[PDB]
């Protein structure tokens, strides 16, 4: 089993690009699919990325997911930052028993 | 695919028992495992229940999960309510493609 650590908080200006990453302590980041959730206060977690890099329908292409197995991490990239992008972001994967593992979340502040 | 609806908000007195449920629109609630997350502000979602009714280690036995296929719903029960139980609660399951489905969340208020 393992854990996924992300920075608790990032901030960038509108129009800019920002990266948030998730490091896996254990085993390898590629062994299991990593998902990315956007969450606003009072709101449920929303899929921005599934299966490492897939954007569900309706999620802007400013959001991309990457896996770098050399650092054992997943990254969420937001290019062309909007103010509406300000929220919490959570990576999430699964362990060998299909138990869900969440990161700590990263508060994105838009300057 | 499907959705999971929960009440947005419940409130009960300390010492009391409270139930929060999750109804599946689609297919049957038993076809996929339902999980329950507790979440506090600024905090990541924490497993209180996995696999319908399993409590991970360290989660008090005041928390139980049930599946009632007759109403196509999962329920989270908290008996002996504490004030520390005040938080948001999310059910979560999977669709046929293993995509994650979250409920809307239920804010538990402890009176």
């Amino acid at each position: 089993n393992f854990m996924l650590t992300q920075p608790h908080s990032v901030s960038e200006s509108p129009g800019k690009t920002v990266t948030i990453s998730c490091t896996r302590s254990s085993g390898s980041i590629a062994s299991n699919y990593v998902q990315w959730y956007q969450q606003r206060p009072g709101s449920s977690p929303t899929t921005v990325i599934y299966e490492d890099n897939q954007r569900p329908s309706g999620v802007p292409d400013r959001f991309s997911g990457s896996i770098d197995s050399s650092s054992n991490s997943a990254s969420l990239t937001i290019s062309g930052l909007k103010t509406e992008d300000e929220a919490d972001y959570y990576c999430q994967s699964y362990d060998s028993s299909n138990h869900v593992v969440f990161g700590g979340g990263t508060k994105l502040t838009v300057l």
